[PDB]
């Protein structure tokens, strides 16, 4: 079986909380009033879903959950364009990603399609939380978690699925760009060959913490996640990376590493090479790229910027990056950043309506 | 930093107690006991004062870090009813010291190991009776360790739980004797990499695992034999370490399990199996590199005696087969006694029911 958006049971909240200050905004920390809680059994299968109030979860201590991370969750943006249209952004490309993290997770499958329209049914109800500002939108963020009060590793048998609204500010409180300092140790791994790493599943963020914690105590904002014997750069904390340079063979080049199972395929990462392919006026390459690629690049005086990519900052320039004990400077920032800006200009004005796309959906 | 001390222990105890299963008919980790362990803590205030109280539901804001981004850790050890009808602890001191590192490795904060053992053994006093009358089953202990921050944000947690609960287990198999595992072997698959969490019970470990034991059940496995790397060295069978006991490349007797290079799980029962095989000093004992091409060159040589798990789980699990490359190669395991793993499980199952005595057993208080 699967849930039907058509049996959908709203129950609203009585009481509605006091709007955040669009700007003043500590990233996931405040939730709108609703939430959609959708509840599986093997025995039952799908119950029908339910919008109500946002309450807290009263779960089995023994819930699979807690002890066995059988946990996956998405992230997409609701944006209020400047036509007073409220815009989801590739949420297909979500629910699909979600749907295969789901099954790789042996949790139940569902209707993306319904999922989708759930989805919409809560946004509708809580649409006055996404931000009146060009720079704010909504944090989308559906959970799904194995509820089995059961201490055996074993596919659930109880299933809970459920959605959070979430207003974000601009990433940086200036919203034009605060380039981040990343921290770059070879001794943590995010993701490895075999593993996991190109799903949105709650274990690959829990052994992230420790590096980014220590990121912070070297002052840095984000880890440089490296893999590999010649120290591959992958992520960009939570974010795709992307290095816009003079490439080997002397060419202007935008690259970023390829799909190849440690990298999450962000949806933000996919359409900046739409565009960069689309716009044809330099070779846009997914590759590998070593620490040595870009030193021996950063001699040459061959890199121009480095930024990261995805739905928590669709844009976020690198400035610095500490490797080996000492600050490595990257020029990202005295480059314009004139690719950086031209993007995200370009993904801004499609998120917020200021010109047509198939990206884009209108709310229901 | 601070410690939550079990002389602040608040006890309420249940007014309704269930009734206890038949200790012939358990069916594992699905029971739990009548109390539960929960100490809350806030970067605020630090840690609350402890509660033994009925086992309940937990109430977690929906955001909290442990459903997003698995910040959580756990531990099993067991309580066993000895043939004296003594409740004893196993080597807890080494749960509690695995449970500080991971929690350190998590960023969730640090407790006194002492004090978290003491409310344990609080806990299965007042629960005792769970314990099971069976020789052959045992009470499960399951401390937990989860992120409640109400937050989004990828960050180290301000608020937490620790909580633990109880379930009594019977034997690993039915039969209570050794039923040897069939391994479903494919390197497609990858539990741990250099540089991940591989060597700490943190639950994000365990949630990519259950897809390859689902493909085990799939072509007729009862676990999964994970593999590392180019040379498909073999390193855990399911959640249990991995012990060959085989004629070396060098003609010596040899027991081998592979090393704490930080992909393996430092399991409690693997550290007493190398003490004992130390102890004995009858064989050579390594912690070394084992390649799927290392055991089919010593199967050929007829130079392999025995293969088998070990964990909480399975004291010892004799191996019969592993499926590599669509072939099932045979372990003669069953053909060789198999007189070291019956020998071990003998001297485990021996200090773990008072058998005999041991530093490696503590009588509940
Ligand atoms: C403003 O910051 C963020 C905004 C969003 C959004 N939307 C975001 O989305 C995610 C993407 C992947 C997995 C989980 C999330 C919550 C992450 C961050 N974020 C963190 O949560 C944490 C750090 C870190 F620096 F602490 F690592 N960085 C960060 O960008
Ligand atoms: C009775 O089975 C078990 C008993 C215990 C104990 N005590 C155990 O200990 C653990 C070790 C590491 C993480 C989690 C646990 C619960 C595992 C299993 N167990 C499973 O739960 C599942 C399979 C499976 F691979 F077959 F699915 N194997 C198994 O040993
Ligand atoms: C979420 C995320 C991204 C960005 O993907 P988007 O779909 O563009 O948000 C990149 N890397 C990691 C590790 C992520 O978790
Ligand atoms: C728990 C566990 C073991 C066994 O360790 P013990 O402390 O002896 O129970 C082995 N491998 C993994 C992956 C484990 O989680
Ligand atoms: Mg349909």
């Amino acid at each position: 079986g699967t849930f039907k958006a058509k049996d959908l049971i709203v129950t609203p909240a009585t009481i509605l909380k006091e709007k955040p200050d669009p700007n003043n905004l500590v990233f996931g920390t405040v939730f709108t009033d609703h939430m959609l809680t959708v509840e599986w059994s093997s025995e039952f299968g799908w119950e029908k879903p339910h919008i109500k109030p946002l309450q807290n979860l009263s779960l089995h201590p023994g819930s699979s959950a807690l002890h066995y991370a059988v946990e996956l969750f998405e992230g997409l943006k609701a944006f209020r364009g400047v036509d007073n249209k409220i815009r989801l952004f590739q949420p297909n490309l979500n629910m699909d990603r979600m749907y295969r993290s789901a099954v790789r997770a042996t949790l139940p499958v569902f209707d993306k399609e319904e999922l989708l329209e759930c989805i919409q049914q809560l946004v509708k109800l809580d649409q006055e939380w996404v931000p009146y500002s060009t720079s704010a939108s909504l944090y989308i963020r559906p959970t799904f978690i194995g509820t089995e009060p059961s201490l055996g590793v074993k596919k659930p048998t109880k299933a809970l699925l459920f959605v959070l609204l979430s207003p974000v500010g601009p990433y940086f409180s200036s919203g034009t760009f605060n380039p981040v300092s990343l921290w770059a140790n070879p001794k943590y791994v995010r993701a490895w060959k075999g593993g996991t790493g190109d799903c949105k599943m709650g274990g690959n963020y829990g052994s992230s913490l420790f590096a980014q914690c220590e990121a912070v105590d070297n002052g840095c904002q984000q880890v440089l996640w490296l893999y590999g014997e010649d120290h591959q750069i992958t992520e960009v904390g939570t974010m795709n990376l992307f290095l816009y340079w003079i490439n080997e063979d002397g060419e202007e080049e935008l690259a970023t590493p390829p799909l190849d199972g440690i990298i999450l395929p962000g949806v933000t990462r996919r359409c900046i090479l739409d565009l960069a392919h689309q716009w044809g006026e330099f070779k846009v390459s997914e590759r590998y790229l070593t620490m040595d690629d870009l030193t021996t690049a950063l001699e040459g005086n061959r890199v121009r910027e480095m930024f990261g990519s995805g739905t928590a900052c669709v844009v976020c320039p690198v400035s610095d990056i500490l490797y080996k004990g000492e600050t490595i400077h990257i020029p990202t920032m005295e480059n314009g950043p004139k690719l950086a800006s031209r993007i995200l200009s370009k993904l801004t004005d499609i998120q917020y309506g200021r010109e047509e796309r198939d990206w884009t959906i209108v709310l229901s």
